[PDB]
């Protein structure tokens, strides 16, 4: 039973949660591997078990009447079928669970406010796409972002699994280029490659967006372009740098993460986009300054004219901290939501006690919750964490290719 | 069954296959991760052992007579007196390996060069004091800073302890108030507590260096008033905010860690301080910005007439980068060592390369690797860790009461 301190304020927890951690992690006490990224009817049973106590332990109704049907219900049908179908609220049920669970997710304070859109009677990649279309279309709100999810036929014994291909609904292209380098967001090469493969029409700037391709089971992925009028985007500009805007820089308004599994007592999602909305620091440090990314870093502070000779001038970090000012600035300019990292971090800290009294701990990867930028200066870094897999969850799964 | 680490911004892969020695056991289960937490009889012979083969193989002399010669003695010296003495040699190759080992120090690149002072015939705190001074005087050199640690007499079964009961040699007074809160370092009110209850009599200001706790075997402290002409200290002040210097900031040049416990070849030396120079985000992100330490962002931001009413106006980083370019500057200016975080960091991955080539791996605890602040624009963020523990180590240690 871990003991955790916050070292700002001083106080002292201790996450029982942490002995309910089901699937196992990466760490062992040889060796810590927590900064990786990247670390049958039986028990089967032994999960949907799980996960309707958990169900039936947020209604109230633990251990009554319709709580012996289901799970009574669920074995039936596993030993008829192999499997089991959700319930219509077990699935909004686990939906926000998952996200509740999340422990990289910084955004876990809204994780009882989420639309859940129930797409299990889907049937190909021509629905599928116009399913996800609501979904952009719903989430998007005009700029008033909402928090979505969409949830697709699950895996299942028979028939291959629905897939986006596309790790987010949004993606800007990247072509690898002449001389070995890349235009546009190099993250998505291989995604750009697929789409030119499958058909796609390549363009040629920095921030051309990605078409969809959608895989019904058994299928071929098929190529869908989502209409220019669907992808809300912010033009970057900064409030006292005015040659900023002459960047040409650009970001969608809408983060949707689209190739994560999501499980439920034993079973799986392999295709159930979500979404929410942007913290500054995603934009502006990771996907705009990371070297591998649009690394925008070093020619912001040659405008700036700053001194990129010395490292001890901090030409990094003054250009970087601008370029955030500038995304938060873009974005309520053109009232699309966002969230700084410090209000961010602020709020997760209230989710953190919020979780101490509900569940007595909270799953969180300190590494992933503190920002890429002015870590020490949130709360968030002077708390401790404990890391470990609960039960409904988003999980990475292999892309498809 | 050897960890694949990756580096993220590059795409190289390399394997810890150093991983495997770790013989002491680390805080992370596969049900949970604690990497974010800071703290948790002649079975001396394998420690004193293994430590002996590691000294003959650094010195290409794996198996050849005095190799064996060496192993006997401590075999002997143990027999008969049921401890050991370190030849002076095997102290200094530890010394440095236990640094070489800190998986917390990012400045490790700098393992080869460091200064064994041999305090190993002490006995008293007026002692103890000359070879602190000693240390001192030489790791200072006048503001040109050299590695150093003196090493006190190891432990042994009904002696006492040596003991050096401040957390650092050069540490600022924290003094509470008829309203509770602190003037000064409020990191330090507990020593100062004690200063004063030995005798000390407290000053009024803000940069009051504390006086010395030194203790012998079986005895209680003496206090030790530090001459003013050792203490090398740096007024803060910027470049181009002149009101910088106004604000009557202040900090040291020696960063000497007293508190921790030198463990070599299973010898314990509680008193073992050691010294080298500041990375310029310790003193100006953390121990002036810290909300827990001297808290002064807010003060600089004032000054720098930012809109500290919303924390979308990023003010806290704005500020923050500018306390860390008047810490760079002020040390540079009186001509003190100092390396900013990118310098540093850049130079820890020149030793993560360097390592890969010697022993296969080194062990890094991600979280103190990266910087406090613009993490994510320091190399070693984008580079996969491995955090365990190799020996000879430096530990934590309980407080001498
Ligand atoms: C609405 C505001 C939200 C904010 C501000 C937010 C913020 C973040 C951030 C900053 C990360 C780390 C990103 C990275 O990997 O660099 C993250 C990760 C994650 N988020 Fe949230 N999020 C939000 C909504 C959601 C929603 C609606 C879901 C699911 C229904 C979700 C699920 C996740 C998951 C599973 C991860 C871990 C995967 C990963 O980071 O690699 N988030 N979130
Ligand atoms: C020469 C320049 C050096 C630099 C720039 C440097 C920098 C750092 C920094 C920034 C940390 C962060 C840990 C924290 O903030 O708590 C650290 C930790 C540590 N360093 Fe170094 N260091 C240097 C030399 C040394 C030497 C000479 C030793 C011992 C021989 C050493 C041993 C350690 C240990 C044991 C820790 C972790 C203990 C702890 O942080 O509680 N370092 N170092
Ligand atoms: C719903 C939602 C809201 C929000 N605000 N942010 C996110 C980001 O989620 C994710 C981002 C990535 C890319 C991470 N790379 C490091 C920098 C880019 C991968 C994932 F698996 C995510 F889950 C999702
Ligand atoms: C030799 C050396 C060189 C260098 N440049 N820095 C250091 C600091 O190491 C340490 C710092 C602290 C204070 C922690 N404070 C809370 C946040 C800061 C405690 C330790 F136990 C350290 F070991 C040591
Ligand atoms: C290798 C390293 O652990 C990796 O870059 C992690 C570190 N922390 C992170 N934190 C967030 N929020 N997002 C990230 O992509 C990462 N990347
Ligand atoms: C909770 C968290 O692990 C803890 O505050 C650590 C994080 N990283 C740190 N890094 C450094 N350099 N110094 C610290 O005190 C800490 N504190
Ligand atoms: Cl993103
Ligand atoms: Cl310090
Ligand atoms: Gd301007
Ligand atoms: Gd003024
Ligand atoms: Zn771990």
């Amino acid at each position: 039973f871990p003991r955790v301190k916050n070292w700002e304020v001083g106080s002292i927890t201790y996450d029982t949660l942490s002995a309910q951690a089901q699937q196992d992690g990466p760490c062992t006490p040889r060796r810590c591997l927590g900064s990786l990224v990247f670390p049958a009817p039986e028990q089967l049973l032994s999960q949907a078990r799980d996960f309707i106590n958990q169900y039936y332990s947020s209604i109230k109704r633990s251990g009554s009447q319709a709580h012996e049907q289901r799970l009574q219900e669920v074995e039936a049908e596993v030993a008829a079928t192999g499997t089991y179908q959700l319930r219509e609220s077990e699935l909004v049920f686990g939906a926000k669970q998952a996200w509740r669970n999340a422990p990289r997710c910084v955004g876990r304070i809204q994780w009882g406010k989420l639309q859940v859109f129930d797409a299990r009677d889907c049937r190909s990649a021509q629905e599928m796409f116009t399913y996800i279309c609501n979904h952009i279309k719903y989430a998007t709100n005009r700029g008033n972002l909402r928090s979505a999810i969409t949830v697709f036929p699950q895996r299942c014994p028979g028939r291959g699994d629905f897939r986006i291909w596309n790790s987010q609904l949004v993606r800007y292209a990247g072509y690898r280029q002449q001389d070995g380098s890349v235009r546009g967001d190099p993250a998505n090469v291989e995604i750009t490659e697929l789409c030119i493969q499958h058909g796609w029409t390549p363009g040629n700037g920095r921030f051309d967006v990605l078409p969809l391709l959608l895989q019904a089971p058994d299928e071929p992925p098929e190529l869908f372009l989502l209409p220019p009028e669907l992808v809300l985007e912010v033009p970057l500009e900064h409030p006292t740098l005015e040659w900023f805007a002459a960047l040409g820089l650009r970001w969608y308004a809408l983060p949707a993460v689209s190739n994560m599994l999501l499980e439920i007592g034993g079973l799986e999602f392999p295709a159930a986009p979500f979404s929410g909305w942007y913290m500054s620091t995603e934009i502006g440090t990771r996907n705009l300054c990371d070297p591998h990314r649009y690394n925008i870093l070093e020619d912001v502070a040659v405008c700036m004219d700053l001194d990129t000779r010395t490292t001890s001038s901090l030409w990094k970090d003054k250009a970087a901290v601008e370029i955030n000012v500038a995304v938060l600035h873009s974005y309520q300019l053109a009232k699309v939501t966002i969230v700084d990292h410090h209000a961010a971090t602020a709020s997760f800290m209230k989710h953190l006690e919020n979780e101490q009294k509900a569940r007595g701990g909270c799953p969180a990867d300190w590494a992933w919750i503190v920002p890429p930028i002015s870590g020490s200066l949130t709360p968030v870094f002077h708390q401790e964490m404990v890391n470990y897999f609960l039960s409904p969850a988003f999980r990475y799964q292999p892309d498809p290719w």
